[PDB]
């Protein structure tokens, strides 16, 4: 089949091996209320000395600034939350990107296909990192109703499930130490 599926233990080993992690959150994160386990995951991984930051697209979510507000409300410190144009240049130097409920905001067809409906629209360049894990329930579309090439790239693994079920489980496995 055209994409790669991984399990939770594969994801934990990828996190463990990464020094630098960027989370790119989208609508799926807050649809699932996954902000709460994620804020604890990030605190634990930061305590293990990893560089853990968020890269948030200005149009992520369904309301302006929605991911920024909900992550702040959940306790994520403002100093590790960056704007797209502040963080995009770092993706080639990033060991692991966690795409959590984002799709349109990380869709490479905006740069790779000049005849795409989203051609020319700015995106987060997550496919330039060493390893991408996409957390969503299916191989299906987001708001713009288009396919996303990053799901079939060789450095992408799909971690399929509801975002809060997955992140609760990853929080538990990291808490194991
Ligand atoms: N921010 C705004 O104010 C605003 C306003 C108007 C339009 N928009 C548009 O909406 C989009 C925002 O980009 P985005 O990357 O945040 O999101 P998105 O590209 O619309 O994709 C969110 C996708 O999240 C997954 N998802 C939904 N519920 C989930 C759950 N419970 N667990 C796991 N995954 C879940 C769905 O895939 P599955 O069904 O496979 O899980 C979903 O594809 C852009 O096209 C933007 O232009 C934003």
């Amino acid at each position: 089949g055209t994409h790669t599926e991984i399990n939770l233990d594969n994801a934990i080993d990828m996190i463990r091996e990464a020094n630098s992690i960027i989370i790119t959150p989208g609508y799926g994160l807050c649809a699932a209320k996954a902000q709460y386990p994620i804020a604890d995951l990030v605190k634990m991984l930061s305590e293990q000395g990893k560089k853990v930051r968020f890269g948030i697209h200005p149009v992520a979510g369904r309301m302006p600034g929605q991911l920024n507000v909900l992550l702040a409300e959940a306790g994520v410190p403002y100093d590790i939350v960056l704007e797209m144009d502040e963080i995009n240049h770092d993706f080639p130097d990033t060991d692991l990107v966690l795409v959590i409920g984002a799709n349109d905001t990380v869709n490479s067809a905006a740069q790779e296909d000049p005849n795409s409906i989203i051609a020319g629209m700015p995106v987060l360049e997550v496919w330039k990192s060493k390893q991408v894990i996409v957390m969503k329930r299916s191989l299906g579309v987001g708001y713009a109703a288009v396919d996303n090439p990053i799901f079939y790239k060789p450095n992408t693994a799909m971690l399929l499930g509801d975002a809060k079920k997955t992140c609760d489980a990853l929080q538990a496995k990291v808490r194991e130490s």
